[PDB]
């Protein structure tokens, strides 16, 4: 009746999702996406990492050569799986540090040895046991070389090994603690007396300690196992009268991308890159909270087992019910725009997207989700995490490091997320507020703003004309006539 | 006079504090709180841990069984409090990676011994000692049996004890050091020999070594400690032809949230959930200076001794003197709201507070309080953080930690308070301009700003039409056509 | 012709650079400054710390007094210089734990030694050797005594050296570890025994080795070197039979801000800073990539090469050609000012800066310049961060521990500098809208705002009309009469 009303508004849905801002704990917004990986299939993908599942073998022991574990001779690996279903089956035996021999073999990745003609004159070699058998015979360790005396005579031995090759040589060897005095006679022809492995650099010397131990396999002696490294130019000089678990040969020493990892999940014919225990999980999201222990491409750990990124704006109910804006109130009826006008004139009522404004928003949710989504770093050997047994000051410093790291990530993802939610609203908003402005520009002396988000037309204004303000190409000076007399009209 | 003044305000006070945000290093605002704790009581609260008071024992002789730390027998804790004082009184011992021991047994949180029956046959039990006095007489440390000779004969122990409880059984034990070849013969009967304490998984062999160490409470010889923990279905064999000092029994071991803290603070009659060595500390704000070490429910330590939270609006002098808005003035005549309106008309000049403004900043600011106040989290066992010696690569290692850690957070605190004081000016700010906004909308065209945060309304505007403005219910087409009269007359 | 247009706008540049914030990945501004120093000279500046170059001597050799190393007898350092050049030349050692000792002594800073007379009555001393020449004589390390027979006897050494000083003294000993039978009696007249040194705290007792090792300047005995930390009060206690390679004194140690590092960098003269092992770098920026081994007042080291931060504002191409404002266009052609006003009028076409809001915006991001420029904090022993041998579980956790913090330092980088320049473009765009909003308040009735950023001013206005604009001193009173007729005129 010679006005019109142009409302501008926002979508908004009926299935709104709860998020955090840093100005709202919770706010309803459109949708939102989860950035926290929770779950995994369960299994360890067997693409695209090399996987070794140890089955019922420990690194050291298919090390050593324990007959159970021959299968994995030269082997290589990514990552090496072992089972806690694993277990010994051959000579008594410990390892001072473990830990470290078990980490520099797995960092290592390769288990390739390399068989060396040591001159062993004058003893007997490949001593066996019951408590080590290979197809049903006394047997012993595959790398190992059990020597005794030879016609009742051990004559000290000072044998020594070149390391002429261009890379390091990786040594392993035993000392032999026998049960009694009478093992010691019987093994060795003479007492106990010191065993010494020497390099140009480095030393060590290892004593050989009569006593028994509880029987295991019936063996109440013991071997324990040391380890040398030999750089190209050095020479490997081994020393002693009795109870030396010799060397075959060596390992080949790499540097690389490898590690190990204890888990019970079942290996599947399937592609992953970040593994955990767990399983592997998929590496979309930039967070995660199956497991602190990582390998590959993978997700952060987290404390939180949710946080919901906004991918849309504030959602506001339509009030009930004159059309009206976006004051305190969405359009559900608008489903092909998030931003748009509304209008009554002569012609009816109606309503339009704009595209401009909705795909500006559109845009900057997707970057925001380019920046955070599928782009994962990847991690390799890192340190243990887990513990079967009390140890003290190392592991409370392991522990304490992890602490420490997984509660600085989680702080950063409760920041990061809360920012990036409340730039979202204020773009998603700031949109909204532009394109109010821009049409209260185009139309100049010839509306007024009733409050609403909504604009009184003070002249005519059909279809095509509403169209033109849609489009931005309203020209006010044609109706201004028209709308000064509308509008300072004296009633 | 035809018209009338209504001017949109904020508050202002005397006395303001000085806050940093991203925009300031200094803003002056309404006021703030303290977000860093730098002071303690200087106790240590009795509740709500479980604290036990060393006195003059450390852990170690309370475990031992020094003869003044009789009174600790089978007591547990949350926190084990040693106090600089401590001092030994006992047989002079060492223990190697001491630090370890005290770790394990701290977090463990229990001193329960169960006595258990040795087949000591063929030797003397219950050495003492003058340098380890038990009322006036000669002893020894309650847990530990000293064996020696029984008529000058010291036949081989091989010794076993199983363990068929379904926990772990931590023993404790210990090899003398003679000071001369005399005292080896005197007390044992025979030159020195190793000592083998083993289990089915594990093995220790300690050499006694005679020899003059500096005497203290007269005694030249030493008692070196050591430790095994053995499994369920597992069995300790001990294994030694002289120098053994054996244990009577075994500790519990227990897994929680036990620790330990050097510390002088007196202990009070008082709650408190975060304890420092410089007494316990309120916990209600998020950081904290005072220490860093903590135990319990403790703000998290930083660098900085102070980081204040805006807790109101900027604050803005009031400009001396027409009424006038809130462009580069506040009001500190209005003193029941935050936000508010004055006005001159017909009948004077008036002031009303605005209440839906003031509560939405305020209800906004305590939301942010309600996040950062009273929410820390518990740490138990950690590392240590202050050192006695000087040690080399692990306390190196245990200082970068920590003070990596420091410098993180300290970061994470003062960027976190200048974002929050940001978005306190920020959100502030905007329910002053949306007040401006909503008013500026009811009145159309009958009022002009005046660009001082004031509109010039173009009709008379008595004390009830001022009051409809401020509710919400003025009609803007009651007063048009006086208003539009009065605007656009010629003059 | 009876009006006037008055544009608001702001400068732009012809060679930008793009930055990023938290809405654009990529947007450009007019200038940005590099937050990430990327560069060294390639020297470490002799100035301010104090440079102790090893050349061909590592630590330990200077402490020990390898013949090539007399001339560091006594020095001081804030940082010592370790070479990888550098060789031993004097009698074939190794240390247990070497990297204890190196960092023990590096983080002390002082070579200072003082003699004392131990009491070696009935023992030859000053023992040499052709594998350690000095003068081109036979000879041994400076401070330490090679004790050999006297008239083939060696009686048991007990011997006594009390702390009366108040500071703690260092002592370095050694066991020598002969080639064969035949040189531990030629040396000591009897069969190798134990070595026990000791103190009323702590002991140490080590075992001679008799062996062969591969020989090194015709050495195949070896000498193992241990240390001592005696305190004030206590007395060191030496007892052996032989083998003992004897202190002659003791190192002070102190504590302080001394490490040590490896680099091959020269030394040059010259006054900075940070040191780092590429050569010293300026400390301006709070970042660098150049190497996560530092030493000073240093920038942090993160993982990006490059991050700019943004100090201008938006640059916007000036759209091409009526005059202009702001709205999607910037002014190449202003040049006194960032942002400012330009005119049509009666009297032709011109622009002005305005002070203000351009001053406004260049004190803010001098604020965050300020704050971020030349504030570095001094870090000085650490952790090793390079290591030549294999090691295992140690080296892991030093490893990790360097690889938690840079990461998490590199995230505090990247996500400071996009809000930083999100702040920048907020501030810089507020001062634009600011300018218009103030100008727009001025003109009250007697303007309309044409969209573009320039507001029809409906009256005459000359050059000093438009002065009064910019100065703001327009008084609207004046012309609104003029500018109603001419804006309400019907046509
Ligand atoms: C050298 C020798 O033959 N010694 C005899 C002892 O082995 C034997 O004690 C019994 O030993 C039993 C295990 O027998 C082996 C084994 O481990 O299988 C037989 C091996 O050939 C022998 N290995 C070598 C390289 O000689 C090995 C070794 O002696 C022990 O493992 C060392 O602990 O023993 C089993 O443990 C019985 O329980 C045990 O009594 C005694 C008595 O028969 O005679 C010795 O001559
Ligand atoms: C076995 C014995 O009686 N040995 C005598 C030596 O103790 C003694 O040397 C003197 O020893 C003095 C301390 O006497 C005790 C003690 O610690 O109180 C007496 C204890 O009963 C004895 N403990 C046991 C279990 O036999 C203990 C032990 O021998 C030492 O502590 C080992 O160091 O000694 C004190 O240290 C005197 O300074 C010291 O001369 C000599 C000489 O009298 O005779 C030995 O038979
Ligand atoms: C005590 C003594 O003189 N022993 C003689 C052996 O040294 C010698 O074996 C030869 O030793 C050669 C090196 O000679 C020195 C040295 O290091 O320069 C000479 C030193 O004076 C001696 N040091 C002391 C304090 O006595 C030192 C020491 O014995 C060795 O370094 C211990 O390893 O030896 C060189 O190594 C030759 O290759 C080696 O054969 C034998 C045979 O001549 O006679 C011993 O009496
Ligand atoms: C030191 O004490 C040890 C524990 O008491 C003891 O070990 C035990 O030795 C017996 C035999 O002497 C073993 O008994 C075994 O005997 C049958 C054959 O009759 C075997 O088939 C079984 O394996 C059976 O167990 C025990 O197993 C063994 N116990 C443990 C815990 O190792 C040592 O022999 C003693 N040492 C000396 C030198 O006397
Ligand atoms: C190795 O040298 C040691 C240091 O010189 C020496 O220790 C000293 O021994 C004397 C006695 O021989 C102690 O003197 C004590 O004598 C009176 C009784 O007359 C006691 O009441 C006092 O305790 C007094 O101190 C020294 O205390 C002691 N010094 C130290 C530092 O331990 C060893 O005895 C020597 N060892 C051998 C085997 O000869
Ligand atoms: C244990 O075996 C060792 C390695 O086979 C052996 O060491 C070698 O000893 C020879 C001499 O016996 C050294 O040869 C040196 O001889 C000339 C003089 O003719 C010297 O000028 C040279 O230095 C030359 O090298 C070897 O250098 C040495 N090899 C190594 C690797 O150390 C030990 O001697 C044997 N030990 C015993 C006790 O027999
Ligand atoms: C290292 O090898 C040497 C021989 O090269 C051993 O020395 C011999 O030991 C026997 C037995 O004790 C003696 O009877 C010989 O006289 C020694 N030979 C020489 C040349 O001295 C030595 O025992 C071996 N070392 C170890 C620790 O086993
Ligand atoms: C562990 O106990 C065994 C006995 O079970 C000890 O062996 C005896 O030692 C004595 C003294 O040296 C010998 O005379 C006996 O002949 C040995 N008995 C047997 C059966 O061999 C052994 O010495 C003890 N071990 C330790 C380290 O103390
Ligand atoms: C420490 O010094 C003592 C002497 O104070 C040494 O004991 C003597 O050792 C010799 C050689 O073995 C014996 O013949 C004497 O009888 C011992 N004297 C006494 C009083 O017992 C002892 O050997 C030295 N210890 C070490 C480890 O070298
Ligand atoms: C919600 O957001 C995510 C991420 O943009 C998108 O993949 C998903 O399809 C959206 N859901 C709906 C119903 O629009
Ligand atoms: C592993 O050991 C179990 C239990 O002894 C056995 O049944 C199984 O066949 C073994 N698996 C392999 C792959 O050797
Ligand atoms: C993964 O394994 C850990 C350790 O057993 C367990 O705590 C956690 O709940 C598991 N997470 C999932 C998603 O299965
Ligand atoms: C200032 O702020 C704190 C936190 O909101 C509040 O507890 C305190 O009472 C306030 N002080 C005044 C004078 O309003
Ligand atoms: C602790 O020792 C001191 C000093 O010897 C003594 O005076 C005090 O009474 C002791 N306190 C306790 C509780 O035993
Ligand atoms: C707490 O104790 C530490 C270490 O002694 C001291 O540096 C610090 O100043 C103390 N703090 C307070 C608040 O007493
Ligand atoms: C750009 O910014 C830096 C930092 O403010 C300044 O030093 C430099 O001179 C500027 N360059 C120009 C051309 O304005
Ligand atoms: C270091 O050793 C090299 C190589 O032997 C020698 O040429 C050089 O002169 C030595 N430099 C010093 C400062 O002693
Ligand atoms: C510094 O040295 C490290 C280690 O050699 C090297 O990786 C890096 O590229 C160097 N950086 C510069 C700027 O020279
Ligand atoms: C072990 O060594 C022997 C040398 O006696 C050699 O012939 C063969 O390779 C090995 N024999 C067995 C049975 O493993
Ligand atoms: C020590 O052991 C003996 C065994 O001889 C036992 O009777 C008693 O429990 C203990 N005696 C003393 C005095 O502690
Ligand atoms: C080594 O000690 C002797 C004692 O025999 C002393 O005279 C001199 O200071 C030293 N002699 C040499 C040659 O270094």
């Amino acid at each position: 009746n010679s006005t019109a009303t142009l409302c501008l508004g926002h979508h908004a849905v009926p299935n709104g999702t709860i998020v955090k801002t840093i100005t709202n704990d919770q706010i309803e917004v459109t949708n939102a996406t989860e950035l926290v990986q929770s779950s995994s299939t369960g299994g360890i993908c067997d693409s695209p990492h090399q996987i070794l599942d140890g089955e019922n073998c420990t690194l050291i022991d298919a090390l050593l050569g324990d007959p159970q574990c021959d299968g994995f001779q030269n082997k290589k690996w990514d990552l090496f799986v072992e089972r806690s279903k694993a277990y010994s089956n051959c000579y008594p035996y410990d390892v001072p540090d473990y830990a470290s021999l078990r980490s520099l073999v797995a960092s290592s990745g390769t288990l390739e040895f390399n068989n060396e003609s040591f001159n062993w004159t004058g003893v007997t070699q490949n001593g066996t046991s019951s408590a080590c058998k290979r197809r049903s015979n006394n047997s012993f360790f595959s790398r190992l070389n059990w020597l005794t005396h030879l016609k009742f005579k051990y004559p000290a031995l000072n044998v020594t090994m070149p390391n002429n090759e261009k890379f390091d040589k990786l040594y392993i060897w035993g000392v032999h603690h026998p049960g009694t005095d009478n093992d010691q006679i019987s093994l060795y022809a003479q007492a106990s007396g010191r065993i010494t492995v020497s390099t140009k650099r480095s030393q060590q010397t290892v004593i050989p300690n009569i006593g028994s131990r509880p029987r295991v396999r019936d063996i109440p002696s013991r071997i324990s196992i040391y380890w040398t490294i030999v750089k190209p130019g050095d020479i490997l000089l081994i020393n002693s009268t009795g109870n030396l678990i010799a060397p075959r040969g060596y390992f080949k020493i790499r540097s690389g991308k490898s590690s190990i990892m204890r888990s019970d999940a079942p290996i599947g014919k399937c592609n992953s890159e970040c593994i955990t225990p767990n399983g592997s999980i998929p590496n979309d999201k930039p967070f995660q909270n199956v497991n602190r222990i990582t390998y590959g491409a993978c997700p952060r750990y987290v404390k939180q087992n949710t946080l919901k990124l906004a991918t849309g704006m504030r959602n506001v109910p339509e009030k009930q019910t004159a059309i009206a804006g976006f004051i305190e109130n969405g359009w559900e009826g608008m489903v092909d725009g998030w931003y748009g006008f509304r209008h009554q004139n002569s012609e009816g009522i109606g309503q339009a997207a704009d595209l401009k404004s909705t795909q500006a928003a559109i845009n900057q949710i997707n970057g925001k989700l380019n920046r955070l989504i599928g782009k994962t770093n990847e991690k390799f050997h890192q340190i243990e995490k887990e513990f079967s047994e009390v140890e003290g000051r190392i592991q409370d410093l392991e522990k304490y490091v992890e602490d420490t790291k997984i509660d600085l990530w989680s702080y950063n993802a409760e920041l990061l997320v809360a920012l990036e939610n409340q730039h979202t609203i204020d773009l998603t908003d700031s949109e909204m507020n532009k394109l109010f402005e821009r049409t209260k520009k185009q139309l100049r002396e010839n509306a007024e703003d009733m409050g609403n988000g909504c604009f009184k037309i003070y002249h005519k204004c059909d279809n095509a004309c509403i169209g033109s303000i849609r489009n931005g190409t309203y020209d006010h000076d044609v109706y201004r006539d028209e709308a000064l007399n509308n509008r300072f009209q004296i009633k």
